[PDB]
């Protein structure tokens, strides 16, 4: 019997783990299950055009084409429909034009200025497959869903003759103090950073870093005593995106001492020393780092191998 608690802050990739566990060692998602997600998807394709359309309001930046003026405005007459599980041949076309044109593009690319979702573009890209009559959620589509986490989310699977438990709070500031409902009898931690939240503003929160946040949190949980013999588990996760990232947002936004280059490597070395060196114990205490693609099923399999293979050795 293993007890797993996932920590961090909002988006995190805390909840998307748990999926991977349940398809890499349970084994996927059934299709009445992919079903039930239908609407997720649905709700977070059409909530993420919105919010890039209230951006360009607040940042005003026009459309490129002024017909998409009409579009947007079929978009919020048709929008309740895809809250309902279903996208019609005309829903998906307005979303598509929409997507498609130069300003709604320009706005998608200064998301940072506003609350956008990772997976915008995965859904917006994939419109065609996600529109079609009878279209039923891949384990990846499922994977790739936002929803917040209010209350504990307890999982269980087996893996290795051992039997996983695993808890999942939410990271919003609202929920932080729930927190303490699950620190009984936890084997290990595994607290997951979102990498590439390094230029992003709380959604709480306009003025507070989302990486500043995430090491106060780990500060607090890593040298909190209570936890002096829980193995304690960094995934520096998002890593597709911090790569894409670094390449054209400067790591200075958020660690202004930051002296290496604008390349994924060198980046990620330095975020994860500044996340190690909040361990104040460290010739007492260490801590187990993964760099993890929590939607990547065959990354999140040979991490979780290696931090199992860890566990068994260590606990006992
Ligand atoms: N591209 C990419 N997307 C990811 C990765 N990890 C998580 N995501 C996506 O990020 C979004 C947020 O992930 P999620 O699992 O909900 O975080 P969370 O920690 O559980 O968030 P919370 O508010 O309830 S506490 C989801 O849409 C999920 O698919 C990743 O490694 N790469
Ligand atoms: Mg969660």
């Amino acid at each position: 019997e293993v007890k797993l608690l996932l920590l961090g802050a909002g988006e995190s990739g805390k909840s998307t783990i748990v999926k991977q566990m349940k398809i890499i060692h349970e084994a996927g998602y059934s299709e009445e299950e992919c079903k039930q997600y239908k609407a997720v998807v649905y709700s977070n394709t059409i909530q993420s055009i919105i919010a890039i359309i209230r951006a360009m309001g607040r940042l005003k930046i026009d459309f490129g084409d002024a017909a998409r003026a009409d579009d947007a405005r079929q978009l919020f007459v048709l929008a309740g429909a895809a809250e309902e599980g279903f996208m019609t041949a005309e829903l998906a076309g307005v979303i598509k034009r929409l997507w498609k044109d130069s300003g709604v593009q320009a706005c998608f690319n200064r998301s940072r200025e506003y609350q956008l979702n990772d997976s915008a573009a995965y859904y917006l890209n994939d419109l065609d497959r996600i529109a079609q009559p009878n279209y039923i959620p891949t384990q990846q589509d499922v994977l790739r869903t936002r929803v917040k986490t209010t209350g504990i989310v307890e999982t269980h699977f087996t893996f290795k003759d051992l039997h996983f438990k695993m808890f999942d709070v939410g990271g919003q500031r609202s929920e932080r103090k729930k927190w303490i409902h699950c620190f009984e009898g936890v084997t290990a931690i595994i607290f997951c950073v979102a990498l590439s939240d390094y230029d992003l503003v709380l959604a709480e929160d306009e003025e507070m870093n989302r990486m500043h946040e995430s090491m106060k949190l780990f500060d607090s949980i890593c040298n909190n005593k209570w936890f002096t013999d829980t193995s304690i588990i960094l995934f520096l996760n998002k890593k597709d995106l911090f790569e894409e990232k670094i390449k054209k947002s400067p790591l200075t936004i958020c660690y202004p001492e930051y002296a290496g280059s604008n390349t994924y490597e060198e980046a990620a070395a330095y975020i994860q020393c500044q996340f190690e060196d909040l361990n104040k114990r460290k010739d007492t205490k260490e801590i187990y780092t993964h760099f993890t693609c929590a939607t990547d099923a065959k990354n999140v399999q040979f991490v979780f191998d290696a931090v199992t293979d860890v566990i068994i050795k260590n606990n006992l």
